[PDB]
């Protein structure tokens, strides 16, 4: 089982059922900005700051509104498709279920605490306004939220929980973007749509010199999706702190003869978000860019705090919300009440979100098998269950303590426990080599 931090609470107080009356609070019909124009969709507050839609995502993206693969193109390998999934009250049970349990999962390790902490406190700025001395939030930043008489009452949050869009093993943390500013690497952040599903897995295998190659393994592990959302969520936090790196920014592996005749290009930020032996591909040099890059931005935040005289759109005073920024950003504060970033702070809270929260770390703390690096090839997809205890539980994952399953990965070992795993798709031999 995974490595404990003792008795807490959970980090979501009520066992949902998709079929609980909505209340206008944390049971409710939802629009999400762009709303274009959308019907309002059933949605669960799981936690402050954090909602889960357990629908496909067709309402982020307006060209990504159709379920079935894509009439324009030619499927590509590793993708799978079924317009149907997550279409019925019975899947939106389990979805909603499945991915309360793995949040648990993830809040049971000191890790995932702290970065689910980090995430909560990880307000989008209010860098909205078009006065420079006057706070505004940003509304992409913000739901619209159905209350019991009827009305819209819009509401800030951090983060949603969406299903798949067309192709379900898309998994990809989104956001709204500003036509002037870039809100998840001008240390701003933004309002995280993580398109997930816990309904299905990934097989990966066991040998280095198996998994990194294109041509070989059938995929007989399965990834734990504790794992694949941490990876999400790691994501999240740094593009709520505005730190993401530009994905334009890439490695061309040189590491990979297969990678190299393929000509792949891997985005620093993936590499970062892994950890381990793959973060130190980022070459010093460039991250030191970064990190002043980033510290810079830290710096305007505080400036605009400073300047900021009036705020606007809300109740909540003009100081309650300027000491919300400052413990967002550990910023340091005058006797005469000026903001200033203070270097071992920012050097500190940097490395949180980009070091100490990352795949690898994670996989320490869950001490399940996992790929051993983001530089692989993926080798199939299951369909699972993690929703019955008798399947999966928030200590032990699949490998269920006092059965067969415990020792030696068994339960992720997708040949001995093969009633867990349906496998839907082959990729191995589908590459282009
Ligand atoms: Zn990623």
């Amino acid at each position: 089982g995974l490595v404990p931090r003792g008795s807490h609470m959970p980090f979501v107080n009520k066992q949902f059922n998709y079929k609980d009356p909505v209340n206008g609070v944390d049971i409710a019909y939802i629009k999400i900005p762009n709303a274009g124009q959308m019907q309002p969709v059933k949605a669960f507050k799981i936690h402050n700051k954090i909602w889960v839609i357990p629908e496909r995502d067709t309402f982020t993206n307006p060209e990504e509104g159709d379920l079935n693969p894509p009439p324009e193109a030619k499927q590509v390998p590793v993708s799978y498709y079924d317009s149907t999934y997550l279409s019925t009250d019975n899947e939106k049970d389990n979805y909603l279920k499945g991915v309360t349990k793995l949040f648990e999962r993830i809040y049971s390790t000191d890790l995932g605490r702290m970065l689910l902490t980090s995430i909560v406190r990880g307000i989008p700025f209010w860098g909205g306004s078009t006065i420079d001395t006057e706070l505004k939030v940003i509304d992409t930043n913000c739901i619209n939220v159905i209350q019991p008489d009827g009305s819209y009452r819009s509401e800030e949050l951090n983060l949603v929980i969406i299903g798949p869009s067309a192709d379900i093993i898309q998994f990809e943390c989104k956001s709204f973007g500003h036509e002037v500013l870039n809100l998840t690497r001008n240390g701003y952040g933004s309002t995280q749509y993580i398109r997930f599903s816990p309904d299905f897995t990934f097989g990966f295998e066991e040998s280095l010199e198996v998994d990194t190659n294109p041509l070989l393994g059938a995929g007989k592990f399965a990834t734990d999706p504790a794992v694949t959302l941490a990876h999400e969520l790691i994501h999240a936090g740094h593009r709520l702190y505005g730190i993401a790196i530009n994905p334009n920014r890439v490695f061309k592996v040189n590491t990979n003869a297969y990678y190299e005749m393929s000509g792949l290009e891997v985005s620093f930020e993936e590499l970062r978000t892994f950890g381990g032996h793959d973060a130190k591909f980022i070459d010093s040099l460039q991250e030191n860019e970064f990190r002043l890059y980033y510290y810079n931005k830290f710096k305007d935040i505080a400036s605009t705090l400073n300047k900021a005289k009036s705020i606007v759109g809300t109740t909540a005073s003009l100081q309650y919300m300027k000491n919300v920024f400052k413990e967002k950003y550990l910023l340091s504060e005058d006797t005469s009440g000026k903001f200033s970033v203070d270097k071992l702070k920012f050097d500190k809270l940097y490395k949180m979100l980009t070091e100490i929260y990352t795949e690898d770390n994670f996989v320490k703390f869950f001490k399940v098998l996992n790929r051993k690096t983001y530089l692989n090839f993926d080798k199939a997809v299951f369909k699972i269950n993690i929703v019955p205890k008798v399947n999966y539980t928030i200590y032990d994952g699949f490998n269920l303590r006092n059965t067969n399953l415990a020792a030696n990965f068994n339960g992720q070992n997708t040949e001995i426990n093969n009633m867990n795993f349906t496998k839907l798709k082959n990729f191995t031999g589908l590459f282009e080599f």
